RNA sequence: GACUUAAUGUCACGGUACCCAAUUUUCUGCCCCGG
């Protein structure tokens, strides 16, 4: 007599390839998956087949359930008693069973009236098949008193349709690294989770118990069960290959990788980012467009090629098309550039009479308190049919919902239970006996569920670099990315303990994982916990219990709520099933001893807030390539799930990444102990390797995101700051070298508050805790700016708040003779002159590394004030209509003064480039920026005519010039960081009555500098660095301010906010690992003399920007305030370095230093007021004084003066040109 | 039926795809003579 019987899975069950019992021992995977669902191949080719569950496995589960049920009812079921059965086949009697039981079999007291034999037997002996005609060798199906047929899948079927190959893990508790790994085929329970078979039972005497047993089997094939009675990829890989080939024709293979990431980010922007062409077009200055999306692939641009690819691949979705194209591009870029599976003994266990076995069900929501990462292999390597990387995908199910797998949740629960108990074993994989440590005994009663989320938007991608310790730049080829689900994402957490009493340790773990009003949830599920990926908070926790000793038939009838825990969590006490009563004495964490002693002090919280008084640019490089806008650098923002809104929040939260926070702390620790300078970290017991982990041991500190909590306070949170690179010989810039960053608008009196936190392991040393707070103090002092452009002055830490739950230079330059002998100022000088430095540039291959704070070298901070001697123009070029007067005059660019959050600033890029020009001129160093590609009108280019040692330092194989050594190189971070100059005291603006904005002041037209005047013929070379005189031609501009607005066209001049002379700024120069002479030369580059000033900003040939830097304080840590005498010692030892390069310090003895200081001499600092201005173009030109003969026709003609005397008059500072 | 089990004995829910890695380095939004 047969019954048909269907078993339904409710989580992804495990599938293995079917092998027969003799050939099953050859493969370790099938030895592992004896208890799994088997998969055989219907035809040849190893691509299609049939899945089934063996009847021996279902019979093993039913017999285990029968043992548990008869132990719960003390050997009886519905009146008829059962004996203890048999589980000991003698080898002398016959062949052993194919599966030998290793567990502790539950054996009760046998109270049957008669012994069990062929004529009469108990339901235990009958369901076991003790006394039937069937045996170890199967002949016919009619010899079975009880028969379990194979359970065939109820739905040719291919393996890739049903299963996904997944690598599991075995993480060591002491080290945190996986000891080994193994593979399963996690099969789709939603489509192929129903398996139908037949059970043939002959006599009815063991019938009802069997219908009990089908209601009591909770596990088959690695999943929860209810058992009831009754090609685009090939063509896209080809097109990605031809895209990689077209990029390799341009030698842009290294961009292909980030292109893959860019395409893998395009799934977050929908179809319209390609259909409506919202890809960035690149800067309009460069005629070639975008550096990535306008690359010609087979004659057409990459944006239109991607349009054609999407139009050819509209059959698959946009997410699948972008994921497959980015995966193919990453795989082609990767191509072009341990595994462990697995004396019989019968162990009877008799529980005491009167004991109460119960089943606790703990249901809750597993909210992601942090962005989470559950690791999976690449889908090219995770093919179930066919069986180092740098791009890592998060784990998803068949419909791209995020999942917490049962294995990862179970391993994290095992780790936390090993923490809660004092002791714990490492899980042996082939023990014939059960492990007797407390963690294994408690987790043998614990069952969980594979959680999946109701949210399926694509993961954010976290991009990560390793900084080179020596150069403090990105290590080449070390960029790698992972995929994160958002924080706030909730997962249905299911736990089920099957035991006599609920353990104190597991309740301590559940209170440890749960979040409260003053407690953080602490379920570290997933990967990269060191970067704080996957800290989950348990919430909405409800525990109920089935009292299985007396209320067992309605545990069987409801099947333990094994498919409706989602129903169980929402619904309340009134609709609860019979036998399932809520759990009242779940003990709180205030009196749970293994929580308070072992779990609560295990990870100590240090939460703090970083006040950043600078703009903050943690660059999202891929997001600059996918989001619309022409910004090369935008701040990092991340997607955060809102559980209340059940969606991603519409505003992304700006944050400094937890990996950036972790790396900042890691270099802060490793620099103070010198552990960053180690060439390798393998089996290292260094302080940085103990605290932050290595490739063999996990980190004992965990870092979360520095989330910006101040972002609602700023009116415009993202400030636009556009920088440009200034040529050294032409005073203008290069349009192709312009780059605009988009940092967060941070500033001194309106700082960015960044809420970050890190967790410390229990057992930190007295030393290592002091290293951690010393790293925190180093960040607090401002040693480590956050994000990019730290040398430019971005992301500077003004301070750190810890939560309660945790001089003048006395040198006077003589100047030039002609302005001092001209009291009436009838001489007219050129607005710029060229520093006549030779071709000798000293280069050092002994490059000072950034990996440690060297004792003999000097590191500190210079507090400098900045006094404007003439009015200063630092334009805010983000708004080309910052003064709002383009409506009256179209095309007339008008800028405000540079300001972040209303308060007035000078960027440290301007100060840094100015001091870089002064230091490069001071040290006779290389022309670090030059227009190589420009031609004159001629046989050679501009860069060809420049000297070879005057060329910019490219790479660190050759030496670096002192300007390139101090301020940096593309391959080497600079050792000086120039802060943004805040404004304190002065007259603020230069008010002029003729202007409609009295703050503003229009200047003359600023045309491009002409090297044809400076280099007249082919024989003349580059004369030198162009510097501008310190004069008061701004007074001349102010006098003819009425005439300027009509004599020239509006689209040729600019009207800008102008800060008056006498204004005081304050800026910090944080210097790092400088020599004794380098600090002195830098301090001399700040304050060169009594009558020496500096020129920065717009209007330098017009007299604007004459600024005086004087130093209040030099602070040096090894923290102390350096006195005046040691400052003079540093400056004097820099002076001796200048003499040994040339071969009270008197600077004018050095000829090029004398010429540079004469260029930067201030004649009006006295009664001198020289009028210097450019000559007019012709005799009939505007602003020409008649009889002066100061037209450009006179100086341009070689008959009036020779070419060489014009070059000599351009190289002589303050030489009279009239 | 068979693909596809063996039946007096399947802890495989017996195993966290773990572990390490600062998307940053460099760059004054600058400016005068020809056609
Ligand atoms: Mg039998
Ligand atoms: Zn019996
Ligand atoms: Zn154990
Ligand atoms: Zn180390
Ligand atoms: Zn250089």
């Amino acid at each position: 007599m047969n019954i048909t019987v269907e078993l339904t899975f409710f989580e992804p069950y495990r599938l293995v390839e079917w092998f027969d019992w003799d050939a099953r021992k050859k493969s370790h995977s099938a030895m592992r998956g004896q208890a799994f669902a088997q998969w055989t191949w219907k035809g040849k080719g190893r691509t299609a087949g049939k899945s089934f569950i063996t009847g021996t496995l279902v019979r093993s589960a039913v017999i285990k359930a029968v043992e548990e049920l008869l132990s719960l009812n003390n050997g009886k079921w519905e009146g008829v008693p059962c004996c203890n059965g048999s589980f000991q086949t003698d080898e002398s009697k016959g062949k052993k069973p194919s599966f030998l039981r290793k567990r502790h079999t539950l054996q009760w007291q046998a109270n049957n009236k008669n012994i069990c034999d062929k004529e009469e037997a108990c339901p235990f002996c009958i369901l076991l098949g003790r006394f039937d005609n069937a045996g170890k060798v199967h002949e016919r199906n009619k010899d079975y008193d009880i028969h379990f047929s194979n359970f065939d899948l109820d739905h040719d079927l291919r393996l890739v349709d049903i299963a996904s190959g997944r690598i599991l893990n075995r993480v060591d508790f002491d080290t945190g690294k996986a000891k080994d790994y193994f593979r399963t085929w996690e099969a789709d329970y939603e489509t192929y989770g129903t398996y139908t078979g037949r059970i043939t039972l002959r006599n009815e005497h063991a019938k009802k118990l069997l219908l009990a047993s089908l209601g009591f089997v909770d596990k088959l094939c690695g999943a929860l069960c209810r058992i009831e009675v009754i090609d685009h990829n090939d063509e896209l890989r080809k097109q990605a290959e031809v895209i990689v080939e077209a990029f390799k024709q341009n030698d842009k293979l290294e961009k292909i990788r980030i292109l893959a990431d860019a395409i893998r980010t395009l799934r977050l922007h929908g179809e319209g980012v390609i259909e409506k062409d919202e890809l960035p077009d690149g800067k309009e200055e460069r005629d070639k467009g975008h550096h990535l999306w306008d690359i010609k692939v087979q004659g057409t641009a990459l944006r239109t090629k991607l349009k054609e690819l999407w139009q050819s691949n509209k059959d698959i979705g946009w997410r699948k098309f972008t994921e497959m194209l980015g995966s193919n591009l990453y795989l082609i870029y990767k191509k072009e550039t341990t595994e462990y599976y697995s004396s019989d003994l019968f162990i009877p266990v008799t529980p005491p009479e009167g004991i109460e076995t119960k089943e606790w069900i703990i249901v809750g929501r597993l909210k992601a308190a942090t962005p989470f990462y559950f690791g999976v292999q690449q889908p090219s390597d995770s093919i179930p049919g066919k069986e180092e990387h740098t791009s890592f995908n998060i784990l998803l199910d068949k419909e791209n919902r995020y999942r917490i797998p049962r294995s990862a949740l179970r391993g994290a629960l095992r780790r936390d239970l090993r923490t809660a108990f004092g002791s714990g074993c490492n899980v042996s994989l082939g023990g014939q006996i059960l492990c007797n440590c407390k963690v294994c005994i408690e987790m043998r009663r614990i069952t969980l569920k594979d959680s999946v989320s109701d949210f399926s938007e694509p993961p954010e991608i976290r991009y990560r670099i390793a900084k080179n310790p020596g150069t403090a730049t990105v290590e080449d080829g070390s960029l790698f990315d992972i995929e994160v689900g958002p924080e706030g994402l909730t997962f249905p957490f299911v736990l089920r303990y099957r035991g006599h009493k609920f353990p104190e340790q597991l309740s301590s773990v559940i209170r440890y994982w749960e979040e409260n009003d003053g407690k953080n949830g602490m379920a570290w599920l997933g990967g990269l916990d060191s970067t704080g990926k996957g800290r989950f908070a348990l919430k909405d926790i409800k525990i109920f219990e089935w009292d299985l000793n007396q209320k067992i038939n309605e545990y069987i009838k409801e099947r333990g709520m094994r498919g409706k825990e989602k129903e169980l969590l929402e619904m309340g006490e009134s609709s609860l099933p019979d036998g399932l009563i809520p759990y009242k004495f779940f003990e709180e964490r205030e009196c749970l001893f293994p929580y308070k002693e072992n779990l609560k002090p295990q990870w100590s919280e240090v939460q703090y807030t970083i006040e950043v008084g600078s703009p903050l640019l943690t660059a999202d490089t891929i997001s600059a390539l996918t989001e619309p806008g022409n910004r090369d650098a935008i701040a990092y923002k991340k997607r955060v799930y809102n559980d209340g809104n059940n969606a991603i929040e519409p505003e992304p939260r700006f944050a400094v990444k937890s990996e950036t926070h972790r790396g900042i702390f890691r270099t802060a620790v490793g620099r103070r102990t010198g552990d960053l300078g180690k060439e390798d970290h393998e089996d290292c017991t260094c302080d940085m390797c103990i605290i932050f982990g290595n490739e063999h041991e996990s980190s004992k500190i965990r870092f979360e995101d520095l989330e910006l909590i101040n972002g609602n306070e700023f009116e415009k949170l993202e400030k636009h700051i556009d920088h440009v690179a200034i040529d050294r010989f032409t005073g203008g810039a290069l349009d192709k070298a312009k780059f605009d960053t988009y940092p967060l608008a941070g500033s001194p009196k309106k700082p960015l508050k960044l809420k970050g936190r890190f967790w410390i392991k229990k057992g930190f040393s007295g030393d290592h805790k002091l290293l951690i707070t010393t790293a925190l103090s180093d960040i607090r002092d401002g040693l480590y700016p956050l994000g990019s452009k730290g040398g430019v002055g971005y992301g500077w830490v003004a301070g750190i708040s810890i939560d309660d739950n945790v001089i003048n230079n006395d040198y006077v330059h003589p100047g030039h003779q002609s302005p001092k002998q001209d009291h009436k100022n009838k001489n007219i000088y050129y607005p710029h002159y060229f520093l006549d430095s030779g071709s000798k540039v000293y280069r050092e291959k002994d490059i000072i590394t950034h990996e440690e704070f060297t004792e003999e070298l000097l590191s500190g901070k210079i507090n400098c004030k900045l006094e404007t001697l003439t009015p200063l123009i630092i334009p805010d070029t983000s708004d080309e209509n910052g003064l709002k007067l383009q409506g009256n005059k179209p095309g007339h660019k008008n800028y405000k003064f540079f300001n972040i959050n209303g308060e007035l600033m000078i960027p440290g890029s301007e100060l840094r480039g100015m001091l870089r020009t002064h230091f490069e001129a001071l040290t006779k160093s290389c022309f670090a920026i030059f227009g190589e590609d420009s031609t004159l009108s001629a046989s050679k280019t501009l860069g060809g005519k420049l000297d070879k040692a005057l060329h910019p330092c490219t790479g660190l194989s050759d030496g670096l010039c002192p300007g390139c050594h101090l301020f940096g190189t593309t391959d080497y971070k600079g050792r000086v960081k120039f802060g943004f100059a805040k404004y304190e005291n002065g007259p603020e603006w230069l008010i002029t009555r003729g202007n409609n904005p009295e703050r503003s002041l229009t200047l003359g037209v600023l045309e491009s500098p002409r090297p044809a005047f400076s280099i007249p013929d082919d024989e003349s070379e580059i004369p030198g660095r162009k510097f501008y005189l310190h004069h008061n031609g701004w007074r001349i501009i102010r006098q003819k301010q009425l005439e300027i607005r009509e004599t020239v066209q509006p689209e040729r001049n600019v009207t800008t906010e102008v800060m008056d002379k006498g204004n005081v700024f304050s800026f910090d120069v944080r210097f790092e690992n400088l020599r004794e002479w380098e600090l002195g030369l830098l301090l001399q580059s700040l304050d060169p003399g009594k009558n020496i000033a500096h020129k920065l900003g717009k209007g330098k040939p017009y007299g604007f920007g004459s600024v005086k830097i004087k130093i209040d304080s030099l602070h040096t840590f090894k923290i102390k305030r350096v006195p005046q005498s040691d400052i003079r010692e540093y400056i004097n030892k820099g002076y001796q370095k200048l003499i040994e390069w040339s071969g009270l310090p008197q600077w004018h003895v050095i000829p090029h230093i004398d010429k540079l200081y004469k260029l930067l001499w201030v004649p009006f600092l006295s009664k001198l007021e020289p009028d210097v201005r450019y000559p007019v173009l012709n005799e009939e030109s505007k602003g020409y004084i008649e009889g002066s003969d100061y037209t450009y026709k006179k100086l341009g003609d070689k008959d009036n003066l020779p070419y060489k005397t014009r070059v000599k008059g351009l190289t002589t500072p303050w030489s009279p040109w009239n």
